[PDB]
């Protein structure tokens, strides 16, 4: 079950995001998660989202929105309050790996091409810090 | 039925959207809501997103992202794919008109301020062209 697409049907969580002005995956692949915790900063676990397309090679990848899960008022603009909405999923988590990030990202847009799958969300990044290492959520509502 | 806050229950409504790179409710009162559409060029009635905020003037605010009502792929990023997730919105309709905008708005923060309302989103600007003028639907979810 780590590895592999599968198609939950996941409740909806309310959460925090902001514009991630310029930064991607090949910011973080040269960094860690870290780097998106930063623009999140003002819940534990955090995310990234990027417009869902057959992408062949990370470069061509740039992050739109980062949020976190919620739990609430007195917050700024420049920072959004929505959720992600309540649906059908095509996820596939692993355990956090350079090599694995793209690679996974193939399994899954090519489940969605087979399939015949219709996306209506953008691919959300969610990203858990494992504290005995990051555990990967990678998910993208369909119809 | 028009020009006061009511609460309903509304499905979910598709949408796409994009950035509204600094354009403002200033901008638009300064011209007609026309200038959105422009953003969105590439459904019939389109909207605007602005965070919920007791604004004491029109130049505090400016608007997050346009969007329009959908009903779908070969879409570009830049442009995303989501939805007004379906639950309870306090809605203020009314008739275009510069004079109106912020005093329905305040109408609205009032109504929430009293009531001592939740609120889970952003407003949402929704602009429905009336060919025989403008209709004005300004809506934010609560809890
Ligand atoms: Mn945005």
């Amino acid at each position: 079950r780590l590895g592999e697409v599968f198609v939950l049907d996941e409740e909806e969580i309310r959460i925090i995001q902001t514009e991630a002005e310029g930064i991607g995956p090949e910011n973080v692949l040269n960094a860690s998660y870290s780097k998106l915790k930063k623009f999140i900063e003002s819940n534990n676990s955090y995310g990234a989202t990027f417009s869902f397309q057959p992408y062949t090679s990370i470069d061509e990848m740039t992050y739109r929105h980062i949020f976190t899960p919620v739990l609430i008022s007195s917050i700024t603009p420049d920072m959004e309050i929505t959720t992600i909405p309540k649906g059908r999923y095509a996820c596939i988590a692993y355990n956090f790996s350079p090599e694995h990030y793209f690679l996974n990202l193939q399994k899954l847009i090519k489940y969605i091409a087979d399939r015949q799958l219709t996306v209506v969300s953008d691919v959300y990044e969610l990203i858990i810090p494992i504290h005995y290492e990051y555990r990967v959520e990678m998910k993208i509502r369909i119809l």
